[PDB]
Parts: C-alpha cells; structure tokens; sequence
C-alpha cells in the first residue's frame, strides 16, 4: 500500500542516504526544513528518518539490516533545508538537487552505482567529490575555487562551469567529462585506463600509470606530464 | 619514441622463479618447462638500450635502467618478452601489459600481480595450493583452468576476474568496481568483501559470505547450505538457473 507521509525534522546541513531504489528530490530554500516520503508500508516500518548532529540519515533501522531485500514499488523523497554541506549516498539511490546550491565547503560522496546530479547552479569555495563504484555525478553548472575528485571504479563525473584549482585522482576506468568546465589549473593522477577531458587555462600536471588518457583544451603555459605505460596526455582543439 | 629498428636479443639468464616487468605496450609470453632458463627480447633498439634484464636473488627484473626513470617517456613499436623457467612463484607487471602463460603452470604458492592496465591469462592448466591475484588499476585476470585449495583475489579500481576450474576457498576483495565471472569454477566456499560496486558469479558448493558497502550482486549456482551477509547500501545474493 503506497502512501505519502510528512516526517518532522530539526535543522540539518548533512544528508546521508542508504536506500533501495530511493529517489531524492532536494532543494535549498529559506523556508523551514521539510521532509516528505512516498513509499510502501514495509519501508516505513523498516526504515528510519532521524536527524542527529545536524545530519538527516535515511537508512534501514538497525533491527532490519540483517534481512534487507526491500525492492519497493516507489520510494520518493522530498526534502528541503536552508543549508547543505555534505551529501553521502550508498547503494541504489538517485539524488536530484533541483535548486540552486550554495555552500562554503561541500562534500559529495557516492558508494555504489547511484547517481548524484546538481540540476541547477552549484556555487562553492571548496567542492570535494568522492565516488567508489560505478556511479555517476553530473553538474553542468558548478562554480568553485577548488575542486578535488577522488574516483575508484568505473564511474563518471560530468562537469560544467568554472573552477580555480582542480585535482583528480582516478583509480580504475573512471571517466571525467569536463570540456565545458573552464579550469585555471589541473592536476591529476590516473592509475588504470581512466579518461579525463578538460579545458585548462594556465597550468596542467598529469600523471598516468597504465593506458588511461588526459585530453585538454585551452592553452596552458605550464605543462608537466608523467606516463608509465601506453597512456597519453594531449592537447586538443 | 621507438626508432622502428626492431632487434631480437637473447639475454643470458640464470635460475629465476619471479618475473617482474615494467613498461608499456608489452606482450609477455611465458612457459614453464624442464629446461634451462631463457629470455628473449624483441623491441626497438633505442628502447632496448634503455632497459635492464638482471636476475637478482632469483628475481628476473625487466625494467628501465635507473638513469632513464625520468618517465616511460619512450613508446615502443613492439615489445615482446619471451621467457621460460623451471619454476615460477610470482609474476608482477606494471604499466600497460599483456601477460600470456602459454603452458601448464605448477607451484605451491603463486602471486599474479598487475598494476596499471592490461591482462594476465593462464591459457592452460594452473595448479597451486594457494593462488593470490592482485589487480590495481584497470586490469583483468583470465584462467579457465585453475585448480587450488585457496584463492585470494584482491581488486582495486576497475577489474574483472574470469575463473574456471576447482577452488576450495575463494576470497575476493573489491575496492571500486569489481566483476567476477566464475560459474565454471566450482568453489567449496565463497567469501567476498565489496567496497563500491561488485558483481560476482560463481558455483558454490557449501558456503557464501558477503559483505557489501555500496552496491553488490552475488549470483550463484549450486546449493550452498550457509549464506550470510552484511550490507551498507544495496546488496543481494541470489541463485540463477
């Protein structure tokens, strides 16, 4: 039996999601924090939605972790808060940031094959992205002073916008699509057959151990390459 | 970087049971046989002169000389390594490599290591007491005929391990993305620890144990009478017809 419920929540700036087919529609607004859930009775019974230490944790109750095996008809989450500095998602999850996003420091974390996407402008001073698994991150309108990407596995990071200093660490066949992202400086390490595409204005430092590749647009004045293997670091137009 | 001037060099080598290679575009053809150790390099001359092939404490190390470590700057037109020895307990490759074991392989304990990109395949029977496989980066392991008591597969990055044969206890650790195709490998016990994304297929006779932090799928055939799991995220163990 599918039903919609409004869950009371105190102010939170972190969001931890461990779901099964969970679809999260989050927005940042000036209004009071809100949380609405649409799912089966089984999920309401076995899942918890508690806020502690200013972190809204949506995960199965501890006494229903041994069993699991949910597979619900629907699991849509509508949430909103004044601020958001950390986003952690694990398992089958889809996180949609449907509004403009702003924070001094932000950490996006994905473990598994989920998806995190900033549909609108995302503005920060420091943005950290960590992906472990075959998941995806998409942000066509990201603007930050520093961006650190830590990737392990066959995942993708699609970026667009502008970034001052961008560091990427790729372990495996992860892919970074960022030709539409103007980076002042790029520094990266690829261990494997991973692939990076970027627009670099001033400086690029790239290192590849394996057959991966780094392709950069723009005209950096300082270029440092290091390749052990068949990989390549090239300028494209 | 290779000048296209391909040369074929037979390198004198003493007894060795460990083979460690470093480079790019390398094709390694190894065989185990009851004959004197041998080594043959076929590659561009200019690259050849930048490489060393020394045996140190039964470790045959194929890599660039110290004074040329400023980068695998060179890019070979070809680089094939043909080698043979009476025994082999370890084979490690770093960079971009294709390692072919072209004969039956036998050892009490064996370690197959792959860093960077490439593939390691045991084309014929491979028998051990304990087999260890370590893949870091984007590497694959293929061995349709592996027979051992204990197998340990440790994967970091984006990796695949194809297995066939018979194993007593199989242990796999995946960090990042990991895939195991082992329906043709009859395992008494399956143990896996996944951190990221993992997809495991195997024939299990007695037991399955799986810990999943992220996303994971464990598909099995057979009728194991002991199945347990811990999951943080999404994980599922299921039998397939």
């Amino acid at each position: 039996n599918i039903t919609t419920e409004n869950i009371p929540v105190s102010e939170y700036d972190c969001l931890e999601l461990e779901g099964g087919g969970m679809v999260v529609n989050y927005t940042q607004s000036d209004a009071p924090e809100g949380l609405e859930i649409k799912t089966d009775r089984n999920i309401f019974e076995k899942y918890e939605f508690n806020v502690e230490n200013h972190k809204l944790k949506i995960r199965p109750k501890k006494e229903f972790r041994k069993h699991t095996n949910f597979r619900p008809t629907e699991f849509m989450v509508t949430a909103n808060s004044r601020n958001l500095k950390k986003l952690a998602a694990a398992g089958s999850t889809h996180v949609n940031i449907n509004s403009p996003l702003q924070a001094e420091e932000f950490e996006a974390g994905l473990a598994g094959s989920g998806i995190i996407q900033f549909h609108d402008t995302a503005s920060f001073t420091n943005l950290k992205i960590e992906i472990a698994g075959s998941g995806d991150f998409v942000g066509h309108k990201v603007y930050c002073e520093e961006l650190n990407g830590d990737m392990a596995g066959s995942n993708t990071i699609v970026l667009g916008g502008t970034v001052g200093i961008a560091e990427f660490s790729i372990a495996g066949s992860g892919t970074v699509r960022a030709f539409d992202c103007t980076m002042d400086e790029l520094e990266c390490k690829i261990a494997g057959s991973g692939d990076i595409e970027a627009f670099v204005v001033n400086k690029i430092k790239a290192e590849i151990a394996g057959s991966g590749s780094v392709k950069y647009k723009g005209d950096p004045q300082d270029i440092q390459k290091k390749v052990m293997g068949s990989g390549k670091i090239e300028k494209v137009e």
